[PDB]
């Protein structure tokens, strides 16, 4: 039987393992659930309605790069409607910032496009924005590719002026991955390397149903522990490679490394930080950084 790095399948067992010498390199996989406490909805059933007024040939047209390029106005009107009114990263995001500053964070793979990871102080090298990001935008012409910052894009969105490139007048598109586009190059380079070197996988606020995350959990070594912090269980499996070839196993007789902590991401992170002796550091970090944002309003 495989080496069992967790002494028990609980948050407590994960924390003891994190403090042990073996655990040096943590990868986080994070989705829309880490940003809902920041006032950014995750598009469960509570988006389709906002679409009707745009008179699309079909609803999925809003996500299609092909359709964007000929009829960009629906997308930019939606982006206005959905633009967050403020950008205060959550307790969960700051938990990741603690991981960075303690030298524990190998990588944050995020499905979010809201930039809160960066606002919380994760740097480009810490991040794989698996679904791209609003943080930058580019002219869509292959020979130009001029880059625009978020301040530029925001103004176009709020002014309701379709963003055109100042060099060539082609459309300028936010660097988010529309259906039709390839995942960022950065995604492919990092993943190979990262996932051999990982000691702990921390999966927060994702149902693990969309790409690329849905593959990623099985790329960790087989002994690497995997903690999910989420409102509901996710990533569970119902071929040749047997133990290599499915998902989370939290509840079977054979479960040996995967743990599900059910509830709000912020609360789960606060609970883990508390076990680790980091609760005051985290609370102090959040207060200071939220204050720093509030002082600029
Ligand atoms: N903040 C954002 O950038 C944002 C917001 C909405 C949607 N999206 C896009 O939609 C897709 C969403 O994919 P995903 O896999 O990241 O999310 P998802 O579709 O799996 O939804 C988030 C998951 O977290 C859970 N959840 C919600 N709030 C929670 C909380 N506070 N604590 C714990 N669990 C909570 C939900 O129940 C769900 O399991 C991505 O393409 C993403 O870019 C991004
Ligand atoms: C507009 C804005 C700006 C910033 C900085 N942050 C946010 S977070 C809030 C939010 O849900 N917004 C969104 N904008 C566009 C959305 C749908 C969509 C459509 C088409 C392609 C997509 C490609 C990839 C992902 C989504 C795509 S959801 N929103
Ligand atoms: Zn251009």
């Amino acid at each position: 039987h495989m080496e069992r790095l967790l002494d028990e399948l609980t948050l407590e067992g994960v924390a003891r393992y994190m403090q042990s010498e073996r655990c040096r390199r943590v990868i986080c996989l994070v989705g829309a659930g880490i940003s809902t406490s920041a006032g950014i909805p995750d598009f469960r059933s509570p988006l389709y309605d906002n679409l009707e007024k745009y008179h699309l040939p079909y609803p999925e047209a809003i996500f299609e790069i092909s359709y964007f390029k000929k009829h960009p106005e629906p997308f930019f009107a939606l982006a206005k409607e959905l633009y967050p009114g403020q950008f205060k990263p959550t307790i969960c995001h700051y938990f990741m910032r603690l991981l960075k500053d303690k030298g524990l964070l190998l990588r944050c793979y995020t499905q979010n496009i809201d930039t809160l990871e960066r606002i919380a102080g994760l740097e480009q090298e810490d991040l794989v924005e698996a679904h791209g990001t609003f943080y930058t935008s580019h002219c869509v012409s292959a020979s130009c590719r001029h880059e625009y910052p978020l301040s530029w894009m925001k103004e176009k969105i709020f002014s309701e002026v379709t963003p055109k490139c100042e060099d060539c007048q082609s459309l300028v598109k936010p660097d988010i991955v529309f259906f039709g586009e390839s995942l960022p190059a950065r995604f492919f380079s990092c993943m190979q390397s990262d996932f051999l070197k990982v000691d702990l996988l921390l999966v927060m606020g994702t149902s693990l149903q969309v790409q690329p995350f849905a593959s990623l959990i099985s790329k960790a070594p087989l002994s690497t522990p995997r903690l999910l912090i989420n409102k509901e269980k996710a990533g569970q499996s119902d071929g040749m490679i047997m133990g290599l070839g499915g998902g989370m196993d939290f509840d079977s007789k054979k479960a040996y490394r995967d743990v599900a902590w059910l509830g709000e991401c912020d609360q789960g992170c606060l609970a883990l930080a508390e076990l680790l002796g980091w609760k005051k550091e985290l609370e102090d970090l959040v207060r200071r950084e939220h204050a720093s944002i509030d002082a600029q309003s």
